[PDB]
């Protein structure tokens, strides 16, 4: 320990403040009653601000390190698979054959959402981008959902967090299936989640689909590895939200929005149409987008991560998987060789060893199922879809913290008291 | 301006921090440079940090002050309009004859929604509840107007603020229609705002309506009163999903949801359905409804407020608003005789006297409301749709100041780094 | 008696003998048998009436709006002073009350409507109708 005992904040007097320790990484000072004296402190971001106490997920930075319940993000991917890892992180050891099998029982028997809910689908535009329409579709539940909205009742709880895991998929699979025109594929039993996906994603009452065992092990890795990520902005939109006491449905469909969110901007959209609407090693690595990168134009399409100092750690077995997917597809991946390329200037371009723009997870997250024959519109679906699980987590666990509402203070600089006077009539 | 300059937190190092001045209310201790040192406080819930600077509204919740860009809500509430009101609220100043025709006439030409879009309630269940629907249309809202998105382009940030704002009456309209069976009604260019509510809420194609002034003052009146409260937990949620790049109809979709949020929070729920039923001036008059306490829920049902410490400074022009609403509603208000009651137990029972349960604004509304005819499932739409100004105000004031994404601390005290082994074979 | 008939028999025989007066023979039951099954599935159109009425609707009102819909289909059998009419009406509802039944259900729960299959008897093509899901074949329990 450094100064772990106290700490003095003086104005004209002392305020002796206690240090609470965690298991890793930083230690923290106690505020909690300065707000009930007057005295409050500034920090739009919060990035100097501890939001809560949490035993999930544990980042640093510094060191590329990630772990959930204790547990290195490379292990689980490796030797373990979305839906142990989705029972690890919603109860906090890994489980045992027989508690395994019943939760994984419990995901699958709940796949096929309600029949009405998917007449909403066809409502939408078909131009629509399925990840806009996920959140749609994501935002309506409740109405339907309407037995399982209490947050401060453990079966609604319970119940809602199963709708989510299990239906999440058959949502996203949907959204793709109707953006391009062929029909909606129902959730089979007998497959695995990933499995499963896959089938309602690419299946076709024309010809049964065929399930290749490396496209279902990549898939499920890049479910693994997007399963939660700590504190970040898309993961306290579901704090914040559900805080107040909003229903498992809206702080999902708003931690989606947010995980959507920094796609909008019209640089993003601008650099992200030539890294699609362009394929060649001399037409995209070759100063074509490498020279048209202007304002942030990275993080987005697998170049760096403000989490991490040098590295994303889950970008390693998301590059062993990719090797593993283009070797399997070959025939129906050579073409995307790009990725080399891409991976050689992210590596050896100055610009990129200067700015630290190493590929992330979604680098390698992006290739695989871009070589899966998967649009781009469809990625960040999947991702939230993997984040679902961890958006659950972070919420439950707020709740058992006594859900804090949020309500921070302000920095008033406004106009002081005056009074209104207005000649118009209209 | 005393010792407003700074000040000092003793840790290790005597670091000295900035005390920041405002121009009323409390001083904050800029803390944002504390991060990079290491050193990080602790406050679930935010009680103690100011999440950010605004000059949009300032609340003094012992003295029962409420100013919006300054202007006191009693002045506001008597002598403006909704519309003037939202024009204060996004622009900083009361509107010259001009800017106030320019402000209401790009308002009343964006009322209609797109067809396809009013084909979404249609695949709704007609027996959903209408707050449901509501966030559900919201939520969808991006996948249509996928044209001003971009948080970070100016014009997309004004004309997504004027699609809001012209709308939501339209959409929160169609959604009581919808719950009614009634054909929904389409906007009338030569009513007020208020007036148009009123209109798309109750005219059939069968009658003539004729919208009564005094009801047409009185809801602009609950609107008015309804704008915007500060950094509440609704805003401070829309604040946030903003802050991670989250389109506009996603983030008031967020906001309009985290409102209800304790509305179906289970000891709130029931607590509603006990006033609710009810109401034949013998029963919940006469210690029915008072009997039954051991769940709080009283802010919901009109009783205090965790903001204001003596009484609710917005209920003051509502109350005068409601006994108009009443009288003009003379020989047919005769079993509503348990709201002067209700009022007057909370006026003189000493348990309410006690724990502060004045009746706050919502306890008005909900007269006047309810004396108009509206089922209760309406009440929190139509806040959450007056509501929305604040919100724009709110998401907007977080994007000119420098889009400083929500990346809180978490104090970490879950399990250590340990090893990973399945321990089932499946 | 009833009891004889519940024990020793099975729905459709005894429609057989409520009908025709008479216990059927091997080739009797057959015929009837072959024609109640083949005429199990109900019209593409009537299954839209379905939709228009609504989830929270109890299944048996929703049961009688889509029978005293049938007719403006059904035009064709309408005459009840014509033997091939009434027979062919007659059959009609024995045929399909059963997928209409299963369908008032189906959609009271939000599941999705299930066809009927030839290869099932009329009470075990029912509880599949009733059960079944296309995330897995169903298992009629004998
Ligand atoms: N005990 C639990 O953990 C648990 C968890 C989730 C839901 N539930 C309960 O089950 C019902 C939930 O339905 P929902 O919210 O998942 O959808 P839903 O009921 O709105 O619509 C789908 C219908 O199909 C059924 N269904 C879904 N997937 C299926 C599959 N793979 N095979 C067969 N039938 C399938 C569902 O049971 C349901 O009747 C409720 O009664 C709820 O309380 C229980
Ligand atoms: N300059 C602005 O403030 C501003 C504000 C909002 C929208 N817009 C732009 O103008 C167009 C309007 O889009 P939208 O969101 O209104 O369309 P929409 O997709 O919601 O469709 C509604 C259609 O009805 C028209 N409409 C709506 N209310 C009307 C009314 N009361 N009277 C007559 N016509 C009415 C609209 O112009 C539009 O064509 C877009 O291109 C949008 O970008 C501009
Ligand atoms: N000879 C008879 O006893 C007899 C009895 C009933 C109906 N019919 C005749 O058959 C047609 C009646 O159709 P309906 O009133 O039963 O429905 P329908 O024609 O309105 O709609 C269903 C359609 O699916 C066909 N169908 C129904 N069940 C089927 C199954 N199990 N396998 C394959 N196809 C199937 C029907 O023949 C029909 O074309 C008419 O031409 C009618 O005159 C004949």
């Amino acid at each position: 320990a450094d100064t772990k005992a106290k700490l003095t904040l003086n104005g004209d007097t002392a305020v002796e403040l206690d240090v609470l320790k965690g298991t890793l990484g930083q230690d923290v000072i106690d505020i909690r009653t300065l707000g009930s004296k007057g005295v409050f402190t500034f920090d739009p971001g919060f990035t100097s601000t501890a939001s809560c106490e949490s035993k999930i997920t544990f980042i640093d930075g510094d060191e590329g390190i990630l772990l959930h319940r204790g547990f290195p993000i490379d292990q689980l991917a490796t030797d373990s698979n979305y839906l142990e890892v989705c029972y690890i992180l919603l109860n906090g050891e890994k489980p045992t054959q027989e508690q395994y099998d019943e939760f994984k029982t419990t995901v699958t028997l709940h796949t096929m959402i309600h029949e009405q809910i998917t007449r909403l689908f066809h409502a939408f535009r078909r131009d629509s981008h399925p990840m806009a329409v996920m959140c749609g579709i994501t935002g309506a539940l409740a109405a339907f959902y309407h037995d399982s909205l209490d947050v401060n009742n453990p079966r609604h709880r319970e119940i809602a967090a199963f709708r989510l895991l299990s239906k999440m998929p058959t949502m996203a699979a949907m959204c793709y299936k109707y953006s391009i025109g062929q029909p909606f594929v129902y959730p089979r039993n007998d497959l695995s989640y990933a499995g499963n996906f896959l089938n309602m994603m690419f299946s076709t009452p024309c010809e049964p689909y065929e399930v290749n065992p490396i496209l279902e092990r990549a898939m499920d890795r890049i479910l693994i590895l997007h399963a939660d990520h700590e504190q970040n902005a898309s993961t306290s939109t579901v704090r914040t939200a559900g805080s107040s006491g909003a229903n498992p449905f809206a702080c999902i469909a708003a931690g989606i929005a947010s995980l959507w969110g920094p796609a909008h901007g019209g640089a993003n959209e601008a650099a992200l149409k030539m890294l699609e609407e362009i394929s060649s090693v001399k037409h995209i690595p070759e100063f074509f987008r490498r020279a048209k990168d202007k304002n942030d134009s990275f993080r987005l399409m697998g170049f760096g991560h403000r989490v991490y100092k040098n590295y994303d750690p889950r970008a390693t077995v998301m590059r062993e998987t990719c090797h593993e997917v283009l070797k399997e597809l070959g025939t129906k991946d050579d073409l995307l060789e790009v990725a080399m390329e891409l991976e050689n200037i992210a590596l050896n371009d100055p610009y990129f060893i200067e700015k630290k723009l190493y590929p992330n997870v979604d680098f390698y997250s992006g290739i695989i199922l871009k070589a899966m024959g998967i649009p781009s519109s469809m990625f960040t679906v999947i991702f939230a879809m993997a984040r679902t699980v961890g958006w659950i987590a972070h919420w439950s666990e707020m709740h058992s913290d006594g859900m804090k509402i949020a309500r921070p203070r302000q920095l008033y600089t406004g106009y002081e008291k005056r009074d209104f006077k207005s000649d118009i009539k209209r």
